[PDB]
């Protein structure tokens, strides 16, 4: 069972703007997601201090990178406190309305895409080099859902049937054909090393075959 659903207005103006607009310095888009796991993974350790039950998930806090040459995707997976179907279909999106105002309120006040992270909607900068996006994610109180968008308006949420996660999220970006730069092992470490060096869980930067 697939259910499709519209994205706000709003959102679906940012990702236009973002698959639009020539913008070079796309490697970005790293840093964004790793520090959206760093968040999710604050929120499940803080939570677990008057709740050691909430561990009961799985006990370690990291961030895995993942290339696939085969498939042409990378998978940013963390085991932070994961995502409900109401923050799919509804609370993120809504959340995130403020701030894409804020946002291309500043860009045509001189601010980049680069500062998209500023504003609470740096999740959307995947698609500066993913032009099909999978969210997989388990939080403790709901089921583990599957979210799916090309953009053009539009996102699917279904239920997962796939490998259990325990808990957590699973970012799969389908690159586009002229960004499989970032399945390179060099260039992933370059951008870690940059951008995301001083984040306090730690990474693994999976390698190929
Ligand atoms: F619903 C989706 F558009 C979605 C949004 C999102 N966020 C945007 C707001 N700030 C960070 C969290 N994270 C994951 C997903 Cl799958």
């Amino acid at each position: 069972e697939v259910e499709t659903f519209a994205f706000q207005a709003e959102i679906a103006q940012l990702m236009s703007l973002i698959i639009n607009t020539f913008y070079s310095n796309k490697e970005i888009f790293l840093r964004e997601l790793i520090s959206n796991s760093s968040d999710a993974l604050d929120k499940i350790r803080y939570e677990s201090l008057t709740d050691p039950s909430k561990l009961d998930s799985g006990k370690e806090l990291h961030i895995n990178l993942i290339p696939n040459k085969q498939d042409r995707t990378l998978t940013i997976v963390d085991t932070g406190i994961g995502m409900t179907k109401a923050d799919l279909i509804n609370n993120l999106g809504t959340i995130a309305k403020s701030g894409t105002k804020a946002f291309m309120e500043a860009l045509q006040a001189g601010a980049d895409i680069s500062m998209i992270g500023q504003f609470g909607v740096g999740f959307y900068s995947a698609y500066l080099v993913a032009e099909k996006v999978t969210v997989i994610t388990k939080h403790n109180d709901d089921e583990q859902y599957a979210w799916e968008s090309s953009a053009g308006g539009s996102f699917t949420v279904r239920t997962d049937t796939g490998e259990p996660m325990g808990r957590g999220t699973k970012v799969i970006l389908h690159l586009k054909e002229d960004q499989t730069e970032y399945l390179e092992e060099r260039r992933i470490k370059e951008i870690v090393k940059k951008h995301s060096q001083f984040i306090g869980y730690p990474i693994t930067l999976f390698v190929e075959k």
